[PDB]
């Protein structure tokens, strides 16, 4: 099934009055427009940053020209075109899906806007409510049927109720080690496990959105605790993306470091390295995505074995397995990627990305019923200007 889109083209007014449908064709995309009502002559046509045609001027709310082709209307005024163009992607870290098409009125005004809608692929968007939310880690209740998801920025919690939509704070963040939440998981007690970023902190919630500990790791310079992940065992492995260890905390929450990955084939350098990390159901493995290198790696359970599953995972953040398929968010690149393993999980082969109906920066993954849902973090925002509102997006696994 192709990659493909299609824009219903609005005037000021609302009517639709005309449609672009979009083809990815390889490296390029197979553009077609039809739309009426305009002055004869030749027109502006350019992918605009946002998906939204309403005022912000007339189709103010579109944004800005999206930069990281000219429409020529006959003297009925229809407007006809037919190109491909390597200038623009319905996937990847620079992908116009849920952007915007604009037309302007010389070759000017926006005369026309159209919200560029993925064909074919249904998701659910559950925006939140504040102005800088980050949501990085996701987790699912299902006794309740909360969506739990936590602030990149201030580490609060927030509940979304999955059938209705509605946001509630489960805690507020701020406190001691409670200041960044990046990875989160539910445990079978309902609690809420909370990876800590550069506190250095793993933190529990009770299902009553009270603390019942933070548990620190060593001090030593720049702690990036950043995913966890409770194995079939018992135990909870801990990802740290700044120092090359593995920590894990017991059924008693103690807190020890468990794997020193010097020595291993694991080679620590510049930026993020492991960050996901996912528990084989059979108890045998932990599987783990170094970001930097886009290396996924085995780790025996018993003995602290490393093997190389597979490359190709650049910009590769949080994992879910789903039995012999693994899931990856990749952020910088705006896709979920799809992994087939081995029986063993001593291989794997890359078999699907997708860009869903336009991702920012997803980081992390969740099961929610029979779907998956992902946070788009905007990371790569933090500090700066990101698009509001923020949202995590739910949609059918694939
Ligand atoms: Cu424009």
């Amino acid at each position: 099934t192709p990659l493909s889109a299609t824009a219903a083209l609005r005037d000021g007014a609302g009517q639709v009055v005309g449609s672009a449908r979009f083809v990815q064709q390889g490296a390029g995309v197979q553009v077609t427009v039809d739309v009426r009502g305009l002055t004869p002559g030749m027109h502006g046509m350019h992918v605009h940053e946002f998906g939204r045609c309403t005022p912000g001027v007339p189709f103010g709310a579109a944004g800005g020209h999206f930069d990281p082709p000219m429409l020529s209307v006959g003297a009925d005024g229809v407007g006809k075109a037919s190109f491909t163009s390597t200038k623009i992607s319905l996937t990847g870290e620079n992908g116009i899906l849920n952007r915007s098409l604009v037309i302007h009125a010389n070759p000017g005004a926006r005369e026309r806007c159209g919200v560029i809608v993925r064909d074919g692929l249904s998701v659910r968007d559950y925006a939140l409510p504040g102005p800088v939310d980050h949501p990085e880690g996701v987790a699912y209740d299902a006794k309740k049927g909360l969506i739990y998801t936590g602030s990149a920025q201030n580490g609060t919690i927030y509940a979304i109720n999955a059938q209705s939509g509605a946001v509630t704070k489960f805690q507020e963040g701020g406190a001691y080690g409670r200041q960044v939440a990046l990875g989160l998981k539910v445990d079978p007690q309902g609690r809420l496990w909370i990876a800590g970023g550069a506190q250095g902190t793993v933190s529990i919630l009770t299902p009553d959105g009270m603390t019942l500990a933070v548990l620190e790791t060593p001090k030593s310079p720049r702690p990036y605790i950043n995913d966890l992940v409770l194995a079939p065992d018992g135990n909870f492995y801990v990802t740290d993306s700044s120092r090359p260890v593995i920590f894990r905390v017991d059924k008693a929450l103690k807190l020890t470091a468990w794997l020193d990955l010097a020595g291993t084939p694991i080679k620590y350098g510049p930026g993020v390295n492991l960050n996901g990390i996912a528990a084989t159901p059979d108890g045998k493995y932990l599987l783990a995505v170094q970001l930097n290198t886009g290396e996924l790696w085995r780790i025996d359970l018993k003995t602290k074995a490393v093997k190389k599953v597979m490359d190709g995972l650049v910009n590769g953040d949080g994992l879910l397995l789903d039995g012999r398929t693994l899931y990856v968010a990749r952020n910088k690149d705006q896709v979920v990627a799809k992994v087939s393993l081995s029986a063993d999980y001593g291989s794997g082969q890359l078999v699907a990305q997708e860009p869903l109906n336009g991702l920012r920066f997803p980081a992390t993954l969740a099961k929610v019923g029979n779907d998956l849902v992902v946070t788009q973090a905007q990371l790569d925002r933090i500090g700066g200007t990101p698009e509001t509102p923020f949202k995590l997006t739910r949609f059918a696994k694939f």
